[PDB]
């Protein structure tokens, strides 16, 4: 019986960022209806608010995978906040045109306004323009009227970075800021898929970065500790995983069973 969730409907993904946590282990995606029939399940059980991820959510179907299930987490279920996490790469503006209206939230990660630790960090596909493409989608979200936040990962390659006045400019509703990440067998392991030991940083760095920060009202830390103790997963299976052997999928043994394994 939760209230909010994230949904990595995917693993599928466009990028290849170095310290990514969750990886392309796997190709699978849920049929729509199946997919439809968990979230009724979660409606059901007292879900409030959806978190679309993966993976690029955009990728299955050229977004209209995701549009789908966006729209039918609004317009059906009545869940009054719907989110999207995106790498922002492969969203067009005729998605907005046919999704928009049912989206509450739109966050891109960025992790640096630095075009060459973009690209070092693995966050991008070659064009190296992936700063330049954020304020474009700045614009789509005012002008479609969806609620644009940047999350950012701090890691080695920018936590001495000074992103104030970028950040700033971009005015966006929310800035959440993430310590990188380690989980065992995702980005961890020497059969693991990405080993971001060497992005990781000390809880005293990443409270130099917010410190350095504390000026951007709207910025909000998401800590190792905070993101072990409060970040739940639902698979691309729809099992429940933490960040700390999956679940039972709820679309075999319901909510409440599943919840109870993670
Ligand atoms: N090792 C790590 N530690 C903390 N956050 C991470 C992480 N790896 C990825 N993330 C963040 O987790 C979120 C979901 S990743 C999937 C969403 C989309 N592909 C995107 O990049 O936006 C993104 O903000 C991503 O940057
Ligand atoms: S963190 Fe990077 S590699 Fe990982 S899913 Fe998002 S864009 Fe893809």
């Amino acid at each position: 019986t939760p209230v909010s969730v994230n949904y990595h409907f995917t693993r599928q993904c466009n990028y290849k960022c170095g310290f990514c946590f969750h990886t392309a282990k796997t190709s699978f995606v849920l049929p729509l209806e199946e997919a439809k029939r968990g979230l009724l399940l979660l409606k059901q059980a007292g879900l409030e608010k959806i978190n679309f991820s993966g993976g690029e959510p955009f990728l299955q179907d050229r977004g209209e995978y995701l549009g789908k299930l966006v729209r039918f987490c609004k317009e059906e279920l009545a869940l009054p906040s719907v989110s999207i996490v995106s790498n922002g790469s492969l969203i067009r503006e005729r998605w907005f045109k046919d999704y928009g209206e049912y989206l509450d939230i739109l966050a891109i990660s960025c992790d640096s306004f630095d075009e060459q630790v973009n690209a070092l960090i693995g966050r991008g596909q070659g064009k190296k323009n992936h700063v330049e493409n954020l304020q474009k989608l700045r614009r789509w979200c005012r002008d479609y009227k969806v609620a644009f936040k940047i999350n950012s990962v701090i890691n080695r390659f920018n936590v001495d970075e000074d992103m104030n006045e970028h950040i700033k400019a971009l005015s966006p509703v929310r800035w959440k800021v993430f310590q990188c990440l380690l989980i065992e067998g995702e980005n961890s392991g020497e059969d693991a898929l990405r080993e971001a030991e060497r992005f990781l940083i000390s809880n005293e760095e990443f409270e130099t970065f917010l410190e350095r920060h504390k000026e951007v009202s709207c910025l909000v830390p998401e800590s190792n500790q905070k993101m072990k103790d409060s970040y739940l997963i639902l698979d691309e299976y729809m099992r429940f995983l933490n960040c700390t052997d999956p679940s039972k999928s709820i679309l075999d043994v319901g909510v409440e069973e599943a919840i109870k394994f993670s």
